[PDB]
């Protein structure tokens, strides 16, 4: 039962916070595939996944970062709420990463975060710097981060991705 | 192949020992859902899960704690054996938590534990205190632990849950 | 070179965040003594230590919690800044726990926290609940938490402890 | 989509590197079963799994060790490449363990390893010693390791296992 | 203040439970030296250290294993109580390893263990097997474990070591 | 007893491999000070420390990276052997980082590495990229990595640092 509610959307976790291993769920066998081990001495600054039944810019489900103090197991599903979006350009084109938090029912730790600007400057910079450099060592690949936009913008991105899938 | 044998019953793990993240398996997609992150500075004193094809007091499969020195991955299934049951009352009514150990074929570490009284006083108190306080910070929720009962009592609870499902 | 500056005071770490092992530094050999392993399924919600050359209510150096996203090694020393104080009563009398953060030069993650009220409600409740229950299982011991006071109050506590030592 | 290419074969991970818990995937429910907790103070020297749609010496899919600096989650699937095979005899008969590495696209860390002899003497000895002793404490079970053979030999083992399944 | 009381003797921890890194304290600088990284895929089955101001069979302070569910930091000191001794022969001669537990004041988890026979068969076998094989891969070194003796025997070993130092 | 032998020099560890916390030993109290928590989502690619009784380019003891598969505890001392040196320029001037491995007596895992060129291209690139970016987020600070030089060059750096201290 995939929920597309901006304040309670399902996010399938593929990368656990702090891990340097990117997994990728196969949409036909449900197999969690080992996709990449970071080339650099880095670790994902947040849990990372995708929103089912959506179609993002690159033809794959729209991506979402789920910020939390804890790391969720790759393969699990967490109900989250949008607070913003991170825009970036890579060798394939534009890419968007929804910025979310688990719903308060799951973990109210950051219930005070209502919009992108409520997140600390330090956290935003860390996330931006990660995407800006995590593919440095990968040949023929690169990422140029543009910046973050608020929840209103993120909702537009989500709805556009939902409509595209339909 | 779900086994309901008291000395070798299947337990689907939803919470790994030492974790502060409670997962919950969805019975229709097999999706491991992130259900709750403990509000307090606590961690589950044992692996936690449910017995398939059973119907407990609250309408959900009967719960079981699988005591072990190691933490089993959420989503895995372990064959266990009963040694007792923990009775408690929450805001919804009575609740029972079967107390089990992996079968000796899997891990014989605590093969000497034949009944609830074989478990140390310290371990029992730690488990009781966990359930007695882990929901303190959650509004409108609470737990009043009654105490532990032996294997004979646990078997009755299991059989009643098995019959109810049938 | 022990600094007693409220915005840059030295804190000797004795307990690492997330650990259930309390160490205690011996002031004569510099030996890090294993003092206690929590009886319950809990873990320290922050790094914990004391301020050298001070004399608190119980005759020992004044205690300080150093809030951080990371865990500092027991035995290390971190320069911190005060943001508040936690008052509680135990079986021995009143006790105070200074609430601090590493100085921005060390980690600016929570540089936005200027006073106790800047900390999230969730974090404060978790800390309070920890002290309120972590000694439940210890016989003849108990803790009744009163509440938190601001940085202005914490500074008074520190200065009083510094003067007492002198 | 199971790939049987020697330089890109699918390996279903059942044991994560450094873990002392052996899981076993059930081929009918996809359930990850807890199979064994090592009796000794040991840990798997590599990620461990099997190659789907193959039939090894003991009637089960052929086993493969996936050497890596990182530990892959039990239940995930990694595309690997063969570099050798480890031959051993146990109480049931001969057994073979394919020796592999993730494909360079996933992690190029050990891209320099082209054949068994490229692996360090220390790593080979550690792996051999693990299988030679990890079942010492298990009654009625034992392992006598013969030695390692090169990639050419491993390919023969794989093809024979693939044909047997067909 | 080194205590030589059999029921409360000081043990300086040099190896943390589960670690594969053996440290060794230098008695002149207090420097914790990295001494050895296990050659095999193994990990210490208990915390390991020595009793200050004693002289064991090999001319060094008498060794002690401190059994616990938790791992103590290398370099820390824990007050323990004897429950037995493990006798073994290596390439240098006879060696004895005192078997201890933290005093109940520190952690009462295993307060029920009064003598060697109170420890589980599984734990004893795991410890014995560790010493029997952890030096297999080290050239010119080996260990032949004899067996465990009770607390009465351990006390004799300790007193003899204390007298020798004096 | 500080050894300055190129093939067995003492290295005081201040940063443990994989950690994002940089400690710094105080040369007057032996206090392990918390110096910095990385601003980015990164982790040290190796154990890091300094060689006692030496004087490097910046007036502090010469730095050394100790490559290993395991992480050594901050504050410990490991005997290492040189295999190269990493040259870089920061906002303060030129800086050199000796590249070393534990001596074979401690851990022979990488005994095959005799000179810088024996290290994998992947490991060298990861280390270089770490220093090139780990200070990106720190204001008024930066690092421009030049490249690695062999053991012969590293020895010159060490001897020059030893003479300078004398």
């Amino acid at each position: 039962e995939v929920s597309h509610d901006a304040d309670s959307l399902c996010v399938v976790i593929e990368i656990s916070k702090h891990s340097n291993i990117k997994y990728e769920l196969d949409k036909e066998s449900g197999a969690l595939m080992v996709d990449r081990v970071l080339y650099g001495a880095q670790n994902y600054p947040a849990n990372y996944g995708f929103v089912p039944n959506t179609l993002g810019s690159d033809g794959d489900p729209v991506d979402a970062l789920v910020l939390s103090d804890v790391a969720f197991q790759a393969g699990s599903v967490v109900k989250a709420r949008l607070v913003g979006v991170l825009n970036m350009e890579d060798e394939s084109g534009m890419d968007e990463k929804l910025i979310a938090l688990p719903i308060d029912k799951i973990d109210p730790t950051h219930s005070y975060v209502k919009d992108i600007d409520d997140l600390s400057k330090h956290t935003l910079d860390k996330i931006k710097h990660f995407f800006e450099t995590y593919k440095d060592l990968e040949p023929n690949k690169w990422v140029k981060v543009k910046g973050f936009e608020n929840k209103e913008s993120a909702i537009k991105v989500l709805e556009k991705a939902i409509k595209a899938y339909q």
